[PDB]
Parts: structure tokens; C-alpha cells; sequence
């Protein structure tokens, strides 16, 4: 697998790391659609809005299953920590209008 899950449950906002890579959703929108990140990097998304979100990698992308991460409610985070660089498309399961990508170099 190209990533490690720190935490397989959602988590506080308040509990996210010092040092965190952090990507909001609000709006319907992941607010950094393309983010540049490098090998060993844990990037952690926020929830910051009542509408739950996940991230969901497809089959393949990360390793050979898809990652299709839990929902994250109001002010609730998730981390993955990437392993290999490539580019790592995601979408949100219930609104996959909602695209971005995580390209680890």
C-alpha cells in the first residue's frame, strides 16, 4: 500500500497533529483540490461542515483495494500518511461531484 491510516475512526478537529497538512471541506468543496506533498507526509482532512464527507481512493490508486474512507461529521478530521510518490486521485463517496488529488513527489 502507498498509504498508512493513522486512525481508522474520525477524529476531533481539536485532536488534529501540530506539524498537520490540513485540507478543509466546506462549501461542498475539498478547498484545496490539488495539494503537492512529499513522501512521508501525513495530509489530514477537516470536516467543517454539517453535510458528512469521506475521501475515497478507487481500487488500485493507494493499493489493491479501494480506500474508501469513513464519514466525518461536523469539525471531525482523518489522516493518511503517503508512502510513495505519485499522483492519488479522491473523490466523496455520496457527492462524487466533489474531486481532488494528492500528488506526493
Amino acid at each position: 500500500d502507498k498509504a498508512t491510516i493513522p486512525s481508522e475512526s474520525p477524529f476531533a478537529a481539536a485532536e488534529v497533529a501540530d506539524g498537520a497538512i490540513v485540507v478543509d471541506i466546506a462549501k461542498m468543496k475539498y478547498e484545496t483540490p490539488e495539494l503537492h506533498v512529499k513522501v512521508g507526509d501525513t495530509v489530514t482532512w477537516i470536516n467543517r461542515e454539517a453535510m458528512p464527507h469521506n475521501v475515497h481512493f478507487v481500487a488500485g490508486v493507494l493499493g489493491e483495494a479501494a480506500l474508501k474512507g469513513p464519514m466525518m461529521k461536523k469539525e471531525q478530521a482523518y489522516s493518511l500518511t503517503f508512502t510513495e510518490a505519485g499522483t492519488y486521485d479522491y473523490h466523496c463517496t455520496p457527492h462524487p461531484f466533489m474531486r481532488g488529488k494528492v500528488v506526493v513527489e
